């Protein structure tokens, strides 16, 4: 039965891991996958997380199955983090949250839910964008369409082209937006642009689907959610797929959530029962450990304070590497101006390097980036900055 | 968009949890979901697990993403547990294992893999059986067919009817077998019957898919895998979905595996790349905690010894509750003979109660069982045995 199965094409992002371990030479620099590194080039477990794990080890009395939607406290805390402490969506009980295995798992659950319970046939994603989006929605039987977003010549958000691109989107179509720290451009809409988009969305009857994997990496927890909250004030329905992989450094514990919002509590509950049905035939119930860590931290004043400071330190170290990167590039004979990199937020930098330049950096310099020219700034340290910039200057 | 979504039908097994919390009266007895309870009626964390979690808390240095297939040690140890220490399947590198979120997650991964990478169109499951099987395979677009299995009049495995039922199965069809502790009959084929089945399977060209969620609950770790090993000796290809939810008491951490076997290493690797592609568009990579606990225990001689003894104690307590159940039933005026319950292995008892009797036990006695008449013996304690048997005798 398996004689004729064909080898699967490598993943443009996940596949980098395979090439890295395969490469033996020393001095390799991993600027591929979006993982935070500290000044020493390691991805440590946060102190707040270690303390929460300590608490769980001493107070946990059973590993008995969680409900299909997961830990309730986790859901409450996630909703507060997304919509704000005293949000009306929470007061009117218009939102339902299912704990899922990572933000990717939330997208999959959203995809299966939409495919068999609604008339949705098309999902609009940005270009440039995150490849996994297309792969996940296509796997559920939904077609993916792309909308313009980036002005490569001016290194800015091409709002005009974005709006014109979306005019081709019909009512009932799903439009996916990155909450903040757009992957991979790092360029987000201003509050006024978000407001215009929220207004345009209601008017044309689109179903907003927010992918929120970097809350806290742009400006702050509350500020980074302003766009989403702008939409939530106008819309009766929406979907939010969020992840705690980066802001909690819980990558491998797979901690995320899929939040559903409807016009009222009876409608959301009815729709949510079908979301649970989708989860039931996938992994049944979610993994407790990671989500339990998040709930413990967010619900304990002391731990939350420590975590929030650790998040701030991560955001600040990336900002510093971002400025050291630009300076070191020009300092070593940078062919052109890379000041546009300072205005990008998040872990990445959409450098503008071509596919061949990225390939060359990999083969003769041992520097790994994504073929799109996306580099992980969070992967830069004071130690690898010099050799890193020297390789880039050599391929320009 | 969500105005007209219909409420999802309740799950025959998972739904019991919702009715239990909704029921306020005291004295409720949960004999529904397959979860182990100790003499006190609680589902404790195993001591070996607590020790492994202790080790992880002190030695873990990062939560960085695991590869798509999970922790390699976990896979190695899982293969050894399934096929035996020095198995030829392991020597010839004919098997590939992906760590998955629970045994249900492994089934889903197997389902998606088969649906888009092979000609498989039909999956054969037993009747009586486990409802989630049909739901998972149907969700992937595969049709489910049922084969006879139980002799309700003699409380035995109707081998004749099983064979005749499967003659309608064509080559290229998938046939699902429960490794041991058949859910819900608790009646497994003898070694000789397994051998006959392995022989019949090869001859008719079926693709075996084993669901192994109770290894160690029938007779022992090695003995419980004899059937599977009988098949693995004859077949060139097969699939095994296993779970550590019960034998490790790690229900909510979602620890399972999907093992693929092919004629040779180049074929399995090629086919496995497509299995990873299936996982990639679902949850990306698996949750580390639970699987890391399992790997730690199985690879440490000291911890493994403690765990194995804890497994033995669980199996033995269930056997004792099984005999106390029968005695207490006749002792209180049991209408008929329930000695057939002693010969069933695993956590359950296929009692023979009708749907109405089960409904009545629930509504006026507060005793919860599955509509199929399946009762969780592992949920019985010396404390609830009396009231439990009195309710059952009243509905007979
Ligand atoms: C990292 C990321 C996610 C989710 O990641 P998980 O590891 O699955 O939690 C989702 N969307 C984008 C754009 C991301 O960068
Ligand atoms: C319990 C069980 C499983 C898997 O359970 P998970 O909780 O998903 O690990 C699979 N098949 C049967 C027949 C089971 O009883």
């Amino acid at each position: 039965m398996f004689e004729n199965i064909t080898t699967a094409p490598a993943d443009p992002i996940l596949g980098l891991a395979d090439l890295l371990r395969a490469d033996e030479r020393p001095g390799k620099i991993d600027l591929g996958m979006g993982v935070y590194n500290d000044e020493t080039g390691k991805t440590p477990v946060l102190t707040s997380v270690k303390k929460a794990e300590q608490y769980l080890l001493e107070n946990e009395t059973t590993k008995n199955y969680l409900g299909i939607d997961g830990i309730p406290e986790f859901g409450r805390c996630t909703q507060e983090l997304l919509f704000g402490k005293g949000s009306a969506l929470i007061n009117d009980k218009r939102a339902r949250t299912a704990q899922t295995p990572g933000g990717t798992g939330a997208l999959r659950v959203a995809a299966d839910f939409l495919a068999k319970n609604t008339s949705v046939k098309r999902v609009w994603v940005s270009n440039p964008g995150w490849p996994t989006h297309k792969s996940v929605f296509n796997s559920a039987g939904l077609e993916v369409r792309e909308y313009a977003y980036y002005d490569a010549e001016n290194h800015t958000l091409d709002f005009d082209a974005l709006i014109n691109s979306l005019n081709e989107a019909q009512a009932g179509d799903v439009v996916l937006f990155h909450g903040c720290c757009h992957n991979p451009t790092g360029i987000d809409p201003t509050l006024e642009q978000w407001q215009t988009l929220a207004q345009l969305s209601v008017e044309k009857g689109w179903l907003p689907l927010f992918d929120f994997a970097y809350q806290g990496f742009a400006r702050g927890l509350e500020e980074d959610a302003e766009g989403l909250r702008a939409f939530a004030a106008m819309h009766k329905e929406l979907i939010v797929a969020s992840s705690y992989s980066k802001n909690f450094g819980l990558y491998n514990e797979r901690v995320g959530a899929c939040t559903l919002v409807a016009a009222d509590s009876e409608t959301v509950d009815r729709a949510f029962s079908q979301m649970k049905a989708a989860i039931r035939v996938n992994y049944s119930s979610p993994p407790a450990h990671g989500a339990s860590v998040v709930a413990t931290i967010l619900s304990n004043d002391a731990l939350r304070a420590i975590w929030e400071q650790e998040l701030t330190d991560m955001r600040q170290r990336i900002q510093r590497m971002r400025q050291l990167f630009v300076n070191t590039l020009q300092e070593k004979g940078a062919n052109r101006d890379f000041s546009f990199i300072i205005k990008q937020n998040g872990m990445f930098s959409f450098s503008g390097l071509t596919k061949e330049q990225v390939l060359r950096l990999r083969e003769e310099f041992g520097v790994y980036a994504v073929a799109s020219g996306r580099v992980n700034v969070a992967g830069m340290t004071p130690d690898n900055m010099a050799p890193l910039c020297e390789a880039i200057v050599a391929v320009l």
